[PDB]
């Protein structure tokens, strides 16, 4: 019925190298699943398309592969907006619609293309709980429908229908289950419809906000009691507050958030969501766009306050992506500087990275709030090997504190340090009480050759420049 | 000899429990003067010695791993050893002559000293002119110093280490050992005893000065072991406080701590030194639930920062502010910005039925009396 | 309901060693599934009966075996039509009857027989999709359904239903697939039709014509622009034509094919099919009869021409099969001298033979056209050890390239010119820039006891004689 | 000696690129007159190298596997012997003594030289006799010659060769090697130096000649290696135009290249030969997807023939013909008759754009300039 | 030595064929007398040998498993020794001195000789005196006699063998052989040469008897091989009537023959003796299909015990009545109670097309002519 309109994704991708940020990987291609809705439009996982440099279209009667265009893309919410230029594309096909937000327990139907393959695939299945997860780690947690079905490579980014043969979302394999956990995720239509309208007001994708805050449950008594709490009134305490987000300003630490768009919120941070179901009040802020203003009644100092709050993407210290965009870089006389994000610990240290890299990193990972909205974390990455760095080769992905005695915020910062540098020696202040130490003249001198020998273009990337 | 022994272990997750009793068996052998050398762990929690009988425990090395009956110099190849050490690997002879001379001269051992410095290679030729080292001069420079330390005073960070008793330190931190053999400069501390003097030789400001420093035993945030003591734990409301160390860490996350315990505490046990002698770093080991602590029960190896506004130093001195604490509520700041609030009296009244239901003698281990 | 008509079918076989041309194998019984449909008839697969030499049939429900007649092959379609004098065969069966071909994910029904078994086996899917194939390898590409059922040996030759009780084809065991992944193919009614017609109108099977060409997609601009084609035409470039095919004639390299028999072609060179589907143009050309003539529009020079072209079937210089036919060769002085073709690479080499065969003859395999009817790869497959031809003993499948100054065409051609040689010495040469050189008399002498040491008939195959 | 290399490679599937730094480790050992042998894969590609500290890199012998701090002898049984030769199998003195010495007087590694001749046994008795071998005469016959060989002139097709500097060539191309052991005439070849002459006697039409020939390194169509020199490549509207060598080919389709690489570039890396000095095999290696070039995203590997009617014989000489181009398209005559049609004027403006999306220093390698 | 060998060899199954040729490795010895001796197997079939160059065949020794260029003694431990045997197991010299002068002194390999008798043990005390046996008596009953034997004539079942060569044979069938061992008689038999005499007494009737019999070669009615000649055939519309042999067995049945053949053969094989000189068991080996013989397709491996009334008693007596049958039908009676019925006509006109479908050269193999 409804399987004319699921489409097959081929797309190239020329993904940067994170360890080697002067490279770009091979080219390859992978296939996944999309569908065709109203308007020319044609919906697919954000994943699938990422870094794409091509992006084609195959309807599953017919061989030929229609060149796409890229509209928009979410990557909170893994969705990516594609059209066809080409009108035999679009022309006799019925165009998905979508329904309501599905009930537990409620039969879903998920339909896509396995991997390696170019026929139709039918997988069945409940929706087993309403979520908020993240749909790419350390990024910002969104409504989401976990189903009995098991969603996997290549049919991921399928639609999921109801028994009404209406859309409830788009497939979505799940990042923290195996593939026999038979446990698969829907990005469900509130969302979609978020990523949509948000396109179609703005001509670009502008995010999901985030209130700023960390929160500490309220369940016992006395905690309530000293605070200042009357018996009817629940909520969540303030544990810190993003320092990038004003919000700042008018919140504070150990206010007692009561409610959010006049929504009672408990001791425990749920929210009613419908009948006999209570979800984290996080889903009442995602829903909203950004910009959008909030209602946030807090309890300070035992009083009763009201503010109202324009809210904001979230802004991390260490990004969970960085938006398709080529990763910073500088070069010094070998020294490889530049940002750590989490695509580059998982290019240094595989998937396992949140075990596997240097405990201090992990701290700022899991812990450090960005100080400012230039903030980033500065890592000498490896030291390519020469005369001018004897004595230095074995350091790697360590921390730039200071630079000749001033404290170095970001990478352009440093950058910008070591071109107006005149004294004679380049002091750089590294984690670990190191320090390293270099000849102005000579360091400047020795780049060259090491960029010629390591085929390196240029000595930064062009964001520097 | 077949060494036989009966041991009695703390439990370190459960501070106020020892394990079932146990029995072992390892080698040793015997040594002029009445003695008998084996493993440290052949012997440990001991409350009972035999040997093939009935013996007697004179003193415990831990840190060299021998008993009499942290880096030292070890050979990779009971109960050894043919003598050319101790099969723990075989730790050399020059370790075990040092721990029998340390006890039949101090009447108890004394572990071994360190410097208590951290420091780094001067192999680049640009970093060695920046501080004024001439061609010839060769040395380490002092990254951090312990502040526990005796030398923590004498000496300073960036000071360039160029030899210790007359010897000569290279760039890489080694000292000659044999003919074609060097070794780190920390092996001829370690053959010192505790309570020595040495020269310390160093380039301050590119200028030579020479101290003449005491060695001590190095002071650790988080100690690698308690020396056969119990392990101390403070109680109240049901709130199990301990302090952090190495078997505390093996007990509570497995072999494999160094990966999976929290971070926070990862970064305190690879990174941190102590800023005082006492200091101690104090966590929420678990909670015991009941009726007061409602709402707190998932608080598990947190650290305390702060108690009524107050810094924690240690468990002694987290213990004390609670029975002193004469407001109305109690408040631990604790780590990952969160707080605690208990009212005082109610907090203090509720103790007891905890401890009758877990077992627990009294509300602290009695190192906390 | 229709079983009653599904047959099983035993057959007897006698193959050709094509790596020792004098031998036959040993008799081999093979079973494998069929079924009766209207006048007298039974199809199955040609591949169950290939190199037969008595085939019998049993119904379901009786232990009698009956004598059958082998009325035609059709072996690009796997296709064989078998009848039977007796009947009490014929009576008491409901002769299946075709259905029209099945729409995309349409339920289908395998009716058929397990190996080693004599019961009825049922198997169960749906149509993948519409494909064009080759049903031997190396051999011409004809529609196909792929199906979501497992097809295996023993039930391929059973016929495929519809949810009306119609058959859609005759179920074929996948050449690319493993039995693990559940891939099948039906030969589907169309081309069924197109193989009985065939009988029916020559007394014989007369293949499936080809366009002797080769194509290149015009999916860039430019290409386009630069050969003359106006912005609303589409179509294929003509890159080489079969020596062997004229066609040869009125076609020419560099053509831009627009459309075949009026129907219009795209630049990957695709061809509507049905609502929603697209398929290859090859379809358009393979439902043709052997002798039909097809409407070719191309543009050459700037300009449109049209011409009516005779199809033919296809000759492959080292071919697919050779119709059951014995393998030729040809022996002097021990000297082995056979023709390559697909039979004998498979029998040499193995089942990777496109792999572990002498790159100079997969070359010619993959890439080379006949530059004539009558060529032939001729090659010396192996030495017969004896006196006559000491040293040279490691000669292994190398081709025979001239005789005496004279190229070698083909096998027929070689043993003519070896039996009219006047000359003192025979000089062979071969690939490999190799040279092989006999004395006239004594090797010709030398033959007879060599063929005697290894029971061999004649030095040559009846077709050369 | 234990020798410690860094290692920078290139990435002969992406020529611009070099890949990530890394360190490896082997032995070797000190011979007289100050120099060190070792393996010439464990300094291939060196930035930096140390022993057990930093050495000076003298010379490469690749095609022996040796390197001073294509067929030779070897023997099947670091980092070497007992002093037997060089283990790689063993690498004899034979060979050895021979790099040494080419260095030693020449300043540079000039490789072993080859006759640059294919050639077939003559052990049938009527083969023989066709040709005028009398019954003492043994030999073997030239099949082919390359072009680009010296010898190419002065020796013929079907010349029976019969000994080399007087010594006797078997049937079997083998000559005398010790007492009841043979190897093939090559040996004999392969200890020359490069530049060296040698008498080779041959039959040709019955009649005896010798001919003294200089002897030189072969020139090879698809090359072994490129003696650690940087790949090629050229590019134009992300058409990714290099030459195929054997590292290309173990790049782009792994160990088991000569099975899975397609059957056009194994016929020309089994059996074809160089036509002239200057003959590469040029290919489209890869098409970097873009605009300009959509409908050609699925060309690999293949030869390019032709440009504009004109016979492409290397990489250079494409390089040029598409940067003089005047004509308004630019036509590639590729393998599988295929062909490639670019508008002039367009292709190379959207060059700039491809280059900065793949991070492509310029259009072409430093040596095609 | 290495032996090469170029093979080709029968096909039992298709008596017709002869397999693909192939070629082999093993080892042997130089012999004093400009001789060589290796294994037979490893130059059976042999085309070309070539030994480490071309050699010749003098004699292959089948039963002894010895080539110079059938229970015999064997010792368990190519290509031998070390010389005490041959690598087989080791094959003993008293075998190879056996084999070189049986062929040195007639020319041929004229095999070991057999007694040809089955015997049964005579170790209880009521049969011995039952026959007549002293107490004094030991040696063996005769059980049964080889009807083809010469011995058939001059012994008699139930005779009682006491001696052979005026070597006592003890109770259980052995004679001495060195201190402490023991060996069966048979053993001095086959060191004995064929055609040599031999003394055997014997107890018949109570009496002692002493027979001068000469010595040969055991026929078996299914031989164990055929001497490297190749396998008999005969062909008549479509019926493959062939001999049973071993070698036919293990071809038809593989490896596990002597339980997977049928039952009727079996017996045959372990128990039947042949009753006259050129006794066969001729066998219909397949049915080459074809309208003549619809119906009888699935007779396999059956025996032909008569042809028009009258009983078969070899291959060339079953060709002879088919070439002279006059009569309208051919009738065979085979195994199971089966007959076989052909018009004899059409029979014989169907046979040549059956011979040209399958490759055949003629009705039947060179022997039978």
């Amino acid at each position: 019925p409804s399987m004319d309109a699921v489409v097959k994704v081929f797309c190239v991708h020329t993904e940067p190298n994170f360890s080697l940020p002067w490279q770009r990987k091979r080219q390859y291609s992978s296939g996944s699943s999309g569908f065709i809705i109203g308007g020319r439009r044609v919906l697919t996982n954000a994943h699938s398309v990422e870094h794409h440099t091509q992006v084609k279209l195959k309807k599953r009667g017919s061989d030929t592969k229609y060149l796409a265009t890229v509209l928009a893309i979410g990557t909170e919410c893994d969705i990516a907006l594609l059209t066809v230029t080409d009108d035999e594309f679009w022309e006799g096909v019925s165009p998905v619609e979508f329904g309501d937000l599905p009930a537990l327990q409620d039969a879903v139907t998920v339909v896509g293309y396995p991997i390696g393959g170019d026929t139709i695939s039918v997988t069945s299945g409940v929706v087993s709980r309403m979520e908020i997860l993240s749909y790419v780690h350390g990024s910002t947690e969104l409504l989401g429908l976990q189903i009995d079905a098991a969603i996997n490579s290549g049919n991921s980014g399928g639609p999921a229908f109801n028994d009404k043969g209406k859309c409830v979302g788009i497939a979505f394999q799940s990042l923290k289950h195996e593939d026999a956990e038979n446990i698969g995720y829907v990005i469900p239509t509130p969302v979609i419809v978020h990523f949509i309208q948000d396109y179609e007001k703005h001509d670009k994708y502008t995010g999901f906000p985030v209130l700023g805050i960390e929160w500490q449950k309220m369940e016992n008594p006395d905690l309530r009691k000293s605070m200042g709490m009357e018996s009817h009134q629940k909520g969540v305490r303030i544990r810190r507050i993003e320092p990038t987000a004003p919000e700042s300003q008018v919140l504070k630490p150990s206010d007692i958030i009561l409610s959010f768009d006049g929504v009672n919120i408990a001791n425990d941070g749920t929210v009613p969501f419908r009948h006999g179901e209570r979800i984290g009040f996080s889903y009442l802020i995602s829903q909203k766009y950004t910009g959008d203003s909030a209602l946030v009644k807090v309890l300070r100092n035992k009083e009763i306050l009201e503010f109202n709050i324009k809210l904001a993407i979230h802004k991390r210290l260490i990004p969970a992506h960085i938006s398709g965009k080529p990763p910073s870089y500088f070069i010094v006389a070998g020294f490889v500087f530049t940002t750590v994000s989490v695509p580059y610990l998982r290019s240094e240290y595989g998937k396992e990275y949140e075990f596997d890299a240097p405990v201090k990193l992990l701290e700022k990972h899991l812990h450090a709030m960005a100080q400012s909205v230039d903030e980033q974390l500065v890592v000498v990455s490896q030291v390519l090997v020469s005369d001018i760095n004897i004595g230095y080769e074995e350091i790697v992905n360590t921390q730039v504190v200071a630079f000749n005695g001033k404290p170095v915020k970001n990478l352009k910062g440093l950058a910008g340090m070591v071109e107006n540098c005149e004294d004679e020696y380049m002091k750089f202040n590294l984690d670990y009480d190191q320090i390293v130490v270099l000849d102005t003249k000579t360091a400047k001198e020795a780049t060259l050759d090491i960029l010629t020998t390591h085929c390196i273009p240029s000595a930064m990337s062009d964001d520097l420049k």
